[PDB]
């Protein structure tokens, strides 16, 4: 095993636990200390303003098992303290029958048990559990526990009769899942709700969702309600909120929905941020946001998706959440999105970013796997003065549409994500930053110019403005990570709409992933503009590139290179000519960004461990 | 519901839970504070010379379920006090994958890891668990636990490689069972093995049994050894040391082999008690202890057995234990015999005593299940100068005959068996002892005659020594917990060799098991004697009586009469005429026992609780 990333890559699976540790790894986002991470929990502003994340965490082994949550704190969302405790950064762990199979996924009740912190979280037993199997009740079910030290430990409600699990029975027969509450206040769903309560008894001001589905039927996502105010154990099951069917696709801008729902949640948000009006705010739009399962060719099966509702109240005192119009929340390799609120009117979702290494070449060799999307805050995106002549405006696939009284132009509203304002501006503030020089993109045009100042290291943010013709066939973007030898190219096509990231020539190590992205893109035309415009933003940390379109669309994905200087960045031109010009403004690089741990040194690993053979015979974790 | 004892009793299935607490429960013996109770485990000697004891405990609960160790402490074996910790008197409880189904019985390595006293104990996780079901390898694997405070708590050793469980792979294929482990020392067994151990590589000191079978196939009890002294990761599977055929029976003195093992152990005593010689010692036997399921019609189909082996020393440097002959440990409602050395070369046994409530319809009205036997002294009971014209003498059936020269007397050898002496010299200081006259049983003998002397309440122990004639065709023993209207019957009938409790009467309460108890009693006759005698003990203590004869037989049972006047015994007589006389001498009563747990009020129940519908999803626990 050589190191030397001056030279070919030799055969790097030689290659000792935890070696590659640094070689890859982000340091500017969240991220485990070592060892295997996925999707994001426990999520919550505690009392003194910072920020709580939990995280599914497998310590000292690189694949997924004995499920917990790992857990830290930061003022900003962007520099983070690990909790340290009797089990390292551990705060829940499986310790009984009814959750000893995993520690899954759950939200916060802010005001709980005793008036604490409580999480309401899937416990996990013994049996068959998933999608494609047979899954029997009791496997998967709800369990309380409540913090009294701000989330440096958690007491588990006791096992039994009217205590753990406090959810328990399958709301209909044959579940494909049933999994990941997502508890939330709604003055909206208790005013449609409220001439119902007789119907039902459930009176409580809290909701929570459970994710699943029925075999063969499609996803579903249930509803509860909180039965009785300042009253934890009794939720009442009133109907599925969402549902959907067995792979059904809403379209070419909406995924698929796959036959199972996991991480879903519900929200109501405006153009300034989160909605806590009762339907009274015209302005104001409700939304789901959920992961699907198998209706994927890549990606591991899996959408990270979001639609925009419309609440129905049913005869029996339940909801109906119709879809209204329907998209994705990132593209690429990114999954199990939590959304959560935050003072100022604000909701904020985040994300877990898988690597690519789907065959676990070299996962051993990293000492860990995954790490969090940016901190997103979630908006009503609406853009005024849309030309009626913008192509495909009226399919209204992830957007709504709204004619002037004249029909002469249009209000297009969608769901907006931009990054907390909170790390754009530490990320800037922390780096050298270069503001570059305007450049239009013509015959003269290379296929790929290097930008005048160049990071230095694979933390970086670019940003740029471009503007198309209308009739553009010229394709214009970036190229990051790169050297002669190894890079990534970052196209948008506008006559097309397809944005896209190539990934053909980013690593010359052979094992990881080198498919390309793909994300689509609604350049909404403006009444009177004889152009249109793409405001493109990437974060480089590490292995991750991280791609915002228009506060709009979000791509996540994975490169690997392996020489040292394969750190470059510039723009990227075809068939841009005298006549078809691409004009690139608002230029800037941000190299360095932000130390994320200042706390913790460079190498976290403490090794890894193997399980032993029983792993395969109890068959429910990996081992290692 | 009526608590009233001077009137018929009620429908006592509508009386609360614990309503029944001290109405019929044990006060001299070790018993849990409330709940359920099994097997006893963990057994030693500790340091400062008290008696550790740990037994199968589910607190709150009337049935078996999450099995865990309570533990308590005695410096005299007769009166204890319970260790108090976080979890009560737990001291070890399901926590891991590999021992969430239950923490079930183990043994002690007095110097074990790090020099502390280290449990080797069976750790269960999920699956068909049972000699009739098909259950699979990890379910049942054997893990270890160490105490650095003299058992107030245990540390187990960590999940995985290299760690626990410690032994996990079965031995055999298809096995009935897997559990148990038995820790011992042996230099009998060390010596026979020193010439093989190139071939196995097994040089530790200490040994291992785990208790099982194959379907099919009948039980096994499989030998390991520690693979080096020291350490105690590693242990050698030799091979099986007793292999029994399926409900193979030696006959009606030796129960039945049945389809499986439970709690096994091996020990070498000699006529003084326990025998740490090499085989150098010609008075020393070696003797195999041990349980066996589905060979009996009742008694839970239950046998608690032993057997007097000779050791032969395979090719492949493992041990047959060769069965020379075999008995009986207890006849009555007892199990789950476990032994362990005490100081000045003793072997001490103690077994658990099963209510007689199989319906389970007054468990929650008493609000526990379950008590131990008395500690039990073993060692090789030797009778000299008997005569070979005692009936069945030859069959050598549970015992050995020795010739002397001349062919005219004979030396008999079986396992001896006596209460502790601690337990009798304390229960005889503490009580109101009464030495009645001896009384000849003849033509003028009611069918029964109180004792001059009575007891004053359901707490007392009885001895006699009964002589009758060689051809005698009467019958006599003791009658106890009696009034007119309920009693107990303990006769013994010297011309069938039948020692019997019939409790056709033992109580009003119809609920309870009132079937006959059998035991068979061998009167070795001494040459020159024109008599032959039966010295009979019986301990009454709330429900149980447990009765001994001639320090050989043991006969544990339940009898549960409601009335507060039914607490009186006195003499039995059956076909005693003029001719057919018997002699009843050495005849002593002893009121009161000792109060076994000071410390303690009389209602220790802390109330019972339902596990919930999860319990049946599951499918584990019954969850009550
Ligand atoms: C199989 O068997 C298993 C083992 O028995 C069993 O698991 C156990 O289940 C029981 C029962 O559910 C659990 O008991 C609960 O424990 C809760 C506390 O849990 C936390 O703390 C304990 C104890 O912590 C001490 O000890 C440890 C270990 O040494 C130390 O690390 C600690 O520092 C601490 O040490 C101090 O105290 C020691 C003695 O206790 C001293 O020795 C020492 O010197 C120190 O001073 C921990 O062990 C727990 O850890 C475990 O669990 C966590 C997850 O929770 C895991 O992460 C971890 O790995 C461990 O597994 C944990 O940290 C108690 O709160 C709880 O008691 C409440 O509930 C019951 C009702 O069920 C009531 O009877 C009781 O009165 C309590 O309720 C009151 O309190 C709260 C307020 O605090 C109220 O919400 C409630 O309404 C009520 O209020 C009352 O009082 C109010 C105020 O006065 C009043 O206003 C009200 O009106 C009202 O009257 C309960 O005891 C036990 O933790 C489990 N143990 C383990 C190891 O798992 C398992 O379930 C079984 N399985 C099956 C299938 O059956
Ligand atoms: C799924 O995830 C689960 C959660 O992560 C996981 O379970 C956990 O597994 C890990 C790894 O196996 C366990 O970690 C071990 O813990 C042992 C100690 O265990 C006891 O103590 C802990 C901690 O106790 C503190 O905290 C609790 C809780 O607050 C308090 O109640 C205590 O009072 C105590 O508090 C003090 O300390 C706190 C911080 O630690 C402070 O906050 C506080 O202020 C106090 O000061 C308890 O939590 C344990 O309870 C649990 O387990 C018991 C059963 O054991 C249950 O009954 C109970 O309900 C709980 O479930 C328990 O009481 C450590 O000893 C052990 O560390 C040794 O082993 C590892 C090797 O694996 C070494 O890396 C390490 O160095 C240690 O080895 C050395 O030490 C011993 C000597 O002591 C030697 O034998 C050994 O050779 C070695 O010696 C070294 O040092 C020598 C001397 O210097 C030197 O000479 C030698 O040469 C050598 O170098 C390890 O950390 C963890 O306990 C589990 N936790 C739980 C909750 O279950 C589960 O396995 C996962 N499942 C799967 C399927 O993967
Ligand atoms: C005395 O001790 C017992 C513990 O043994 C305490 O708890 C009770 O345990 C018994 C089992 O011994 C439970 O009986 C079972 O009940 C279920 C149905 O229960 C439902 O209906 C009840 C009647 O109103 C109700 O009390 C229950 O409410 C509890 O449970 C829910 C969760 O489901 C929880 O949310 C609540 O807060 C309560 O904790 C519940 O709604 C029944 O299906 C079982 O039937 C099986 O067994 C019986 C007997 O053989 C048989 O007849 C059936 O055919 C079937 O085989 C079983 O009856 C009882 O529910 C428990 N009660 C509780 C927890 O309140 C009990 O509390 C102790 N008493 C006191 C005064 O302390
Ligand atoms: C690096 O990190 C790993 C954790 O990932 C550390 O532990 C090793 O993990 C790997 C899995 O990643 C284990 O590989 C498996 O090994 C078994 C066979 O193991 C046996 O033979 C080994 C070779 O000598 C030996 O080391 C093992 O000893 C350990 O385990 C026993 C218990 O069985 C224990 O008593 C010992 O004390 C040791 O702890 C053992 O005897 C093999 O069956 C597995 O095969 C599967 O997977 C591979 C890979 O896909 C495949 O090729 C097979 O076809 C099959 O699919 C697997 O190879 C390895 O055994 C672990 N080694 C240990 C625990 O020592 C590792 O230690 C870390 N290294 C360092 C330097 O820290
Ligand atoms: O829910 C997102 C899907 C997903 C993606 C990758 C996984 O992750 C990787 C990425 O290459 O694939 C491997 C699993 O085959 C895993 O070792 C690795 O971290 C995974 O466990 C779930
Ligand atoms: O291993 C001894 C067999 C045995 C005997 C009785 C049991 O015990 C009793 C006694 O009536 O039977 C009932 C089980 O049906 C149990 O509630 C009760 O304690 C038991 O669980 C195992
Ligand atoms: O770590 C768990 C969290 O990860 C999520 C989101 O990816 O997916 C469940 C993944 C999963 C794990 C084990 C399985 O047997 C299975 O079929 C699917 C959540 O649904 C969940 O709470
Ligand atoms: O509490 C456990 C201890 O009790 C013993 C002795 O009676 O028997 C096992 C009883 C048992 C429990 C659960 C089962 O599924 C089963 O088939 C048998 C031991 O073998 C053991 O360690
Ligand atoms: C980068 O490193 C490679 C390999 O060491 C070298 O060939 C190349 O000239 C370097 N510079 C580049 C590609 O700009
Ligand atoms: C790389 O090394 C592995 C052993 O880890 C070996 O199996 C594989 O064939 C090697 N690949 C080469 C030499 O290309
Ligand atoms: C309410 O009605 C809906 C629509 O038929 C149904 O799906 C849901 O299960 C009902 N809720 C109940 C029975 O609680
Ligand atoms: C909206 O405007 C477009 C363009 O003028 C027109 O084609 C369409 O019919 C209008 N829709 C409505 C509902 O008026
Ligand atoms: C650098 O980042 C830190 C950590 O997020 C932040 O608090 C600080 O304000 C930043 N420095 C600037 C903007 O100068
Ligand atoms: C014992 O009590 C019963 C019922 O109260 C009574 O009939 C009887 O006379 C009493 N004394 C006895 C049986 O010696
Ligand atoms: C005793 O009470 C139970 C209720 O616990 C009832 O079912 C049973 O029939 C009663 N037996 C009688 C009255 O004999
Ligand atoms: C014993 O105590 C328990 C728990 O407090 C109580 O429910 C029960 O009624 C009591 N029984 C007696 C006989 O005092
Ligand atoms: C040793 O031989 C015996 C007798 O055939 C056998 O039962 C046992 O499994 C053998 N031990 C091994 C293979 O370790
Ligand atoms: C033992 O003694 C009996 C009675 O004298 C006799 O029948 C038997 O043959 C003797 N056995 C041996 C081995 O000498
Ligand atoms: C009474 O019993 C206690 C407890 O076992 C014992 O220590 C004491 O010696 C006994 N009293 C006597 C024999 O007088
Ligand atoms: O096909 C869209 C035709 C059209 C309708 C109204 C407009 O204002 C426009 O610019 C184009
Ligand atoms: O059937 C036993 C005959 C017998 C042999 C030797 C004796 O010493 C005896 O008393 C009887």
């Amino acid at each position: 095993c050589s190191l030397d990333q001056t030279v070919a890559p030799g055969n790097l699976t030689l290659c000792g636990n935890a070696t590659l540790f640094t070689t890859f790894r982000p340091k500017a986002r969240f991220i485990a200390p070592e060892g295997w991470m996925n999707a994001p929990m426990g999520l919550y502003q505690r009392a003194d303003g910072s920020i709580h994340a939990g995280y599914q965490s497998h310590p000292k082994h690189i694949q997924w098992g004995n499920i917990s949550q790992g857990a830290a704190y930061s003022s900003d969302f962007t520099s983070w303290t690990d909790f340290n405790g009797s089990e390292g950064y551990k705060t829940i762990w499986p310790s009984q029958i009814y959750d000893i199979r995993g520690v899954f996924d759950g939200s916060i009740i802010k005001e709980g048990i005793d008036g604490y912190p409580t999480i309401l979280y899937t416990s996990t037993s013994f049996g068959p559990l998933g999608a494609t199997l047979n899954e029997a009740e009791g496997t998967e079910t709800q369990s309380l526990a409540y913090t009294t030290d701000d989330g440096a430990s958690w007491i588990k409600l006791g096992y039994g009769a009217g205590q753990n699990p406090v959810i328990y029975e399958w709301p209909e027969t044959n579940l494909t899942g049933f999994r990941d509450p997502y508890v939330f206040q709604s003055p909206r769903l208790e005013a449609l709700l409220a001439n119902t309560t007789s119907i039902t008894n459930a009176t409580g001001d809290h909701f929570a969702t459970i994710s699943g589905g029925v075999h063969g039927d499609g996803a579903r996502l249930f509803l509860y309600r909180q039965h009785t105010t300042g009253e934890f154990i009794k939720w009442t099951y009133l109907g599925p909120l969402v549902t959907t069917g067995y792979k059904e696709s809403y379209g070419e801008w909406s995924g698929n929905y796959g036959i199972n729902f996991e991480t879903a949640g519900v929200t109501r948000l405006n153009p300034a941020g989160a909605a806590w009006d009762n339907g009274s705010d015209t302005t104001a739009v409700d939304f789901v946001t959920f992961g699907t399962e198998q209706g994927r060719a890549d990606h591991q099966n899996h959408w990270p998706l979001w639609a925009a509702v419309d609440y129905e109240v049913r005869d029996n005192g339940s909801i109906e959440a119709v879809i209204a119009y329907s998209g994705v929340q990132d593209w690429g390799r990114s999954y199990a999105y939590a959304s959560f609120p935050v003072e100022g009117y604000r909701q904020v979702s985040v994300g877990w970013i898988y690597e690519d290494d789907d065959n676990v070449i070299l996962a051993k060799q990293f000492g860990y796997q995954g790490a969090f999307t940016l901190f997103r805050d979630l908006f009503v995106k609406v853009v005024e003065n849309v030309s009626p002549s913008t192509p495909g405006l009226f399919e209204q696939a992830s957007w709504s549409t709204k004619n002037s009284t004249d029909g002469m132009s249009v209000t297009v509203t969608t769901l907006g994500q931009r990054v907390v304002p909170e790390t754009l501006a530490a990320y800037k503030g922390n780096s050298t930053v270069s503001t570059l020089a305007p450049v239009m993109l013509n015959e003269s045009a290379a296929a790929y110019t290097p930008f005048s100042s160049q990071p230095t290291d694979r933390f970086y943010a670019l940003t740029g403005s471009f503007e198309f013709g209308l009739n553009t066939t010229a394709k214009a973007g970036f190229r990051v990570l790169a050297s002669e030898e190894e890079y990534t190219d970052i196209w948008f096509d506008p006559a097309s709409e397809n944005l896209t990231v190539v990934r053909t020539a980013s690593s010359l190590i052979k094992s990881f992933g080198n498919d390309t992205e793909l994300a689509k893109v609604k350049l909404y035309e403006i009444v009177g503009a004889e152009s249109k415009t793409l405001n493109l933003t990437v974060f480089v940390d590490g292995s991750v590139i991280e791609i915002y379109a228009n506060d709009e669309v979000a791509l996540s994905t994975r490169a690997y290179p392996w020489l040292a200087n394969s750190t470059g960045a510039g723009l990227l031109a075809d068939g841009t000519t005298a006549g078809d010009v691409v004009g690139v403004s608002g230029l800037e690089l941000w190299d360095g960004l932000v130390d994320a741990w200042p706390a913790r040194p460079a190498n976290t690993s403490q090794g890894l461990v193997w399980d032993g053979p029983t792993a395969a015979m109890y068959g429910l974790f990996a081992g290692y």
